[PDB]
Formats: C-alpha cells, structure tokens, sequence
C-alpha cells in the first residue's frame, strides 16, 4: 500500500512553481487565474519567482537546461515542483531536475504522443517528439551535454497514447516500455489503467512520482481522455503521497486554464 503521508516532502509543505512559455501564454493565464491562491488555500506555501519567472536545437537546449536547473532548485528543497509549460519537450528539463534530486523516481507520462523519437528517426525535426529519447539515453553527444540519461525504460509509463507523433512504435517495443493507449483506457477504464501503471513503475509504492501531464491528451472525433479521466489520474496519484513533481504542459490559453487549474489542485491534494 501507499504511505499515510509523504516520505519525501519538506515538513512545511511547499509548492515550487516554474513557468516556461516555450513552444505560450497559458502558463501566465493559469497564474493570473488564481492558481497561486488555490494552492495556498489547500495548505501549501508557494515559492514563485513572480510573473517574470517565465529543429532550432541551439535554443531548445538552452531553455530546457534553464528549466532543469530551476526544477532542481525547488526539488533539492523538499518542494513539489509544479512546472507550467508550453511544450512537452520541456520535460527534458523537468525530468532531469527531478531525477537529479530523485534518482529513484518513476515517471508517468500523460500525452497523446510518445515523444520518443531519436534525432535519427525524427523526420519532422522539431525537438518536440524527442525528449524521452534523451532521458533514456540514446542521443544520436553534441550541445546536449548537461543531459545525463536519468531514466530507465522500466521507470516510464504512458497513459493516453493515440497518435505516435515522433514516438516510434518500434522504439517503444524494443525498450519494453509499458504503454496504456486510449484502446486500453477504453478496454479497462482509467481506474484499472492507473493501478496497472502504478504497479508497473512503482509496485511497492516506495518511489517518488513524476507526473508529466500534457493537456493535449484531453478533450473539451472525441478520442482523447475526458476531463474526469485526466482528473482521476491526478487524484489517484495524489492519494499515494508519492508525488514530488508535476508538469502541466501545452496549456494554450479556452477553458483549458480552468482545466489546468483543476488538475493542479487535485494533484496537490484537493480530494473533495
């Protein structure tokens, strides 16, 4: 079973907030929308640097390193780091910092896309579908030196997959990565899916959890997670007390701000 209280966090509960608008204005809108106050109402103390805190590989590395550092700063302090993102490639940074601080963490990746392409399978070229390939370590080394492969393939699980967008269906099977696609969600229901996901990466419920949630996995033809399912993922993870890092990615400014806000509150311990 899971611990009655978090074995990782700092005794004065602190939410670290890092926004990175790389791709939009969604992280700023969410911040404008009362997210900070919501978090505080739940008994959390907020560490936010203020609303100024927020191929093309040359620049994709810079920003992700920036994120990797800020995330670790919060991570190395017992905070739960909430990364408010644009692009999911930013998970290169968020996961680096988190695993830097928690080498024994596991990663739950919620997205319609596997984002697992090597630069040798990319074809598109946008670093958007490559971040997992660097974290798993098969890069190809060049101007991505700060990245150490901090993620074993048995430590990642995917929920919500539908279009393999730069996330090769061969790469996934070669490295034996557990994937729960929309077919499996339909089949089993999100209830059983989340439990199987937890049992795969975290069977003894003793590993810190990194929940990297991309809002593109959601829906308002109608083939993504419902809002309720995206919410249950956040609740179910929350009930374990194992969560140390939360990404809310690709927010994109209509009521996807209110959705992002709801999932944050939920992930942080709004049980209701």
């Amino acid at each position: 079973m899971s611990p009655a209280t978090s074995p990782f966090l700092a005794t004065p509960r602190t939410a670290g907030i890092v926004g990175c608008p790389f791709s939009h204005s969604g992280p700023l809108q969410l911040i404008e929308s009362g997210l900070l106050n919501d978090i505080e109402n739940l008994g959390w103390t907020v560490d936010f640097a203020g609303a100024d805190a927020l191929k093309q590989p040359r620049l994709v590395s810079r920003v992700t390193k920036d994120v990797a550092d800020r995330v670790y700063a919060h991570a190395s302090k017992g905070q739960l780091t909430v990364t408010l993102g644009g692009d999911h490639s930013l998970a290169m940074g968020t996961v680096s910092g988190t695993f830097k601080a928690y080498p024994e963490a596991c990663l739950i990746w919620v997205d319609a896309h596997a984002d697992i392409n090597t630069p040798h399978t990319t074809e598109s070229g946008r670093l958007h579908g490559c971040p997992v390939s660097f974290l798993l370590g098969l890069d190809g080394i060049p101007e991505f030196s700060w990245i150490k492969p901090c993620l074993k393939p048995e430590r990642i699980v995917y929920i919500g997959l539908r279009d393999i967008d730069a996330g090769e269906r061969k790469i996934l099977k070669d490295n034996n990565i557990k994937c729960f696609s929309m077919f499996h969600v339909d089949k089993y229901g999100i209830g059983k899916v989340v439990e199987m996901a937890l049992d795969h990466v975290n069977p003894d419920r003793t590993r810190p959890i990194h929940l990297s949630f991309d809002v593109d996995a959601l829906d308002p033809v109608r083939g993504g997670l419902t809002f309720r399912e995206g919410h249950y993922i956040c609740e179910a993870i929350a009930e374990t007390n194992l969560l140390v890092s939360l990404d809310i990615m690709e927010i994109n400014p209509a009521q996807t701000v209110d959705v992002g806000r709801s999932l944050v509150r939920c992930a942080l311990g709004e049980t209701l």
